[PDB]
């Protein structure tokens, strides 16, 4: 094709569960703050009501915990990983080269 | 045109705030249960991170409380109203004739 990104044009989601306990929604706020802090728009996906989404976290997350970020179809990181990437100033890299 | 619905084809959202306290996320689960109970697919919108959405609840909700349902651009009901509509077996009517 080109060196056209398009990975930038792709839906960013926070995967989460509103039935997951306060810790998880708390971790979900923190994750949104980072995303919003970094210019990154995003929509939430509930794993209580989105079979399609439960089945990405299933495949890809290696059953890691709490909320996490998915770009289009492709898992990226979870609250901890993302917290890591962000501190190491590597967030947009995990995000747009996976 | 026709008597083509299309209102059925339109995005249904639960408007909410993950920073709104446990009551609000609790009320958000209850609202999702009704929606899911009734065959109605939906995506969440956060008013902490969606300026566009804050500005529909602003206009339309007459500052009513906690989560609520919006079809495309058009407010419908809030957790209480929806709870009402559902018990009076009128949910799909509020939903698809507003």
């Amino acid at each position: 094709i080109e060196i056209r990104k398009h990975l930038e044009s792709q839906p960013v989601y926070i995967f989460t569960s509103l039935a997951g306990g306060m810790q998880v929604i708390l971790r979900s706020n923190n994750l949104a703050a980072i995303l919003q802090g970094n210019g990154i728009k995003f929509e939430y996906r509930d794993l209580g009501t989105d079979e399609e989404a439960k089945k990405i976290w299933k495949r890809q997350a290696n059953g890691k915990t709490l909320p996490g970020v998915v770009r289009g179809d492709d898992y990226i990181g979870n609250w901890q990983e993302i917290e890591d990437a962000n501190e190491e100033y590597r967030l947009r890299e995990l995000l747009y080269e996976t």
